[PDB]
This record gives C-alpha cells, sequence and structure tokens, in this order.
C-alpha cells in the first residue's frame, strides 16, 4: 500500500511592514481605567478535547498578527 | 508499503519591519489603572487533550506577532 | 517498506528590523497601577496532554515576536 | 558757474526682521541632487562696460535681500 | 551757468518683516533633482554696454528682495 | 565757481533681527549632492570696466543681506 497522510499548520508571511505606529500626537491626556469582578469561564471535554478558555479585560489594539492560536492536529485512536 | 506521513508547524517570516513605533509625542499624561478580582478559568480533558486556559487584564497593544501559540501535532493511540 | 515520517517546527525569520521604538517624547507622566486578586486557572488532562495554563495582568505591548509558544509534536502510543 | 552733480547709490533699510525661518518640522527626508554640465556665459564690451555674467544651479531660497548687485555710477570720458 | 545733473539709485526700504517662513509641517519627503546640459548665453556689446548674462536651474523661491540687480548710471562720452 | 559733486554708496541698516533660524526639527535626513562640470564665464571690457563674473552651484538659502556687491563709483577721464 501507499497510504499518504499530510496535515498542515500555521504558515504565515507578513512582508514589508513599516507600520510606523502612531506619531505626531500633540498633548493628549489618556486616563483610562479597568476594573472587573467576573468572567470565570470553564470547559469539561471528556472523550475528545482541545477546548480553549480565554478571558480578557484589555483595550485590544492590534497592529499585525495579534492571534491567540491553539492547535491540535491529526489525532487518532484505535483501542485495538 | 510506502506509507508517508508529513505534519506541519508554525513557519513564519516577517520581512522588512522598520515599525518605528510611536514617535514625536508632545506632552501627554497616561494615568491608566487596572484592578481585577475574578476571571478564574479551567478545563478538564479526559481522553484527548491540549486545552489552553488563558487570562489577561492587560492593555493589549500588538505590533507584530503577539501570538500565544500552543501546538499539539500528530498524536496517535493504538492500545494493541 | 519505505515509511517516511516528517514533522515540522517553529521556523522563524524576521529580517530588517530597525524598529526604533518610541522616540522624541516631550514631558509625559505615566502613573499606571496594577492590582489583581484572582485569575487562578487550571487543567487536568488524563490520557493525552499539552495543556497550557497562562495568567497575566501586564500591559502587553509587543514589538516583534512576543509569543508564548509551547509545542508537543508527533506523539505515539502502542501498548503492544 | 555753480555746476552741481549728485549721483546716488544703494541705500537700504530693512527694519523689524524677526523672520523666524522654518520651525516645527516633524520628520522629513530631503534628498535633493544637483548635477550640471553646461551654462558657460560670456560678454565682450569694447567702449562702455559693466557687463555682469552670472551662473547658478542652486535652490534659490531667499529670506531678505539676496541680491547680487553690481554698480558702475557716473562715468565720464572727454579725450581732450 | 548753473547746470545741475542729479542721477538716482536703488533706494529700498522693507519695514516690518516677520516673514515667519514655513512652519508646522508634519512629515513630508522632498526628493527633487536637477540636471542640466545646456543654457550657454552670451553678449557682445561694442560701443555702449551693460549687458547682463544670467543662467539658472534653481528652484527660485523668493521671500523678500531676491533681485539680481546690475546698474550702470549716467555715462558720457565726448572725444573732443 | 562752486562746483559740487556728491556720489553715494551702499548705506544699510537692518534693525531688530532675532531671525531665530530653523528650530524644533524632529528627525530628518538631508542627503543632498552637488556635482558640476561646466559654467566657465568670462568678460573682456576694453575702455570702460567693472565687469563682474560670478559662478555658483550652491544651495542659496539667504536670511538677511546675502548680497555679492561690487561697486565702481564716479569715474572720470580727460586725457588733456
Amino acid at each position: 500500500q501507499r497510504v499518504t497522510i499530510s496535515c498542515s499548520g500555521s504558515t504565515s508571511n507578513i512582508g514589508g511592514n513599516t507600520v510606523n505606529w502612531f506619531q505626531h500626537l500633540p498633548g493628549t491626556a489618556p486616563k483610562l481605567l479597568i476594573y472587573s469582578n467576573n468572567q470565570r469561564p470553564s470547559g469539561v471535554p471528556d472523550r475528545f478535547s482541545a477546548s480553549k478558555s480565554g478571558t480578557s479585560a484589555s483595550l485590544a489594539i492590534s497592529g499585525l498578527q495579534s492571534e491567540d492560536e491553539a492547535h491540535y492536529y491529526c489525532a487518532a485512536w484505535d483501542d485495538s
């Protein structure tokens, strides 16, 4: 036999960039405030898996590739 | 036989960059404040796995590739 | 037989850089404050694994490749 | 006799000034280039004169009184 | 006799000024280029004169009194 | 007789000044270049004179009184 199995992954290519951010900002006054008292997630897989709990109270400004990846690739189970 | 198995991974290439960040900012006054009292995640896989708990109370500014990767690739189980 | 198994990994290439950060900032006044009292994650894999608990109360500014990688590649189990 | 001859000249008075030039210029990138291979003037006066040859390949920004004066005042010739 | 001859000249008075030039210019990118290969003037006066050859390949921005004056005043010739 | 001859000259008065030039310039990159291979002027007065040859390949920024004066005042010739 000639069984062929080929999974894949997270191949990335950005290129160029020069994002320069935020420049030339005369006088501002950022006075943010964050205060949380909840958001308790959970997850209870039994047979299969790759649950992904996630909590945040951030400001969430993303420039390039701010992912929170979590991979689980090409699993198997026979129990012969 | 000629069985061929080929998984993949996290191949990355950025290129160029020169992100320069944030420049030329006349007088500002950042006075942020963070105070949390919760967000307790969990996860209970039994047979399979690669759960990924994650908690944050940050400000979350990302310039390039701020990932939080977690990989689990090409698992197997026979129990012969 | 000619069985061929080829996993992959985290191949990275940035290139160029010259990120210059944040320059030419006239008088500011950063007065941030962080105070947490919770966020206790957990994880209980039994058969498979590579759970990844993670907690943070940071400010989370990323310039280039601020990942928190955790790999588990090409596992096997026969129990013959 | 009461012959009266009165020539004049280049009397100048500017006053005040405070020209301040060019200020508050965030990041620029001047990349000028000058390359000349000609412009050969000439002049051949015989009896009278005060020819004025002039050549330039400059950028020619003038703030106040950027003249290139050349005077020849109250000439005479009798050959008695 | 009471012969009276009175020539004149280049009397100038500017006053006030405060020209301030060009200010508050966020990021630009001047990339000018000059390249000449000709413009050869000439002039051949014989009896009278005050020819004025002039060549330029500049940018020619003038703020105040960017003249290129050349004077020849009250000439005479008798050949008695 | 009461012959009266009165020439003039280059009387100048600026006053005040405080030109301040060019200030508060965040990061620039001047990369000018000058390269000339010509502009040979000339002048051949015979009887009268005060020719004024002039050559330049400069950038020619003038703040106040950048003249290139050349005077020849109240000449005479009798040959009695």
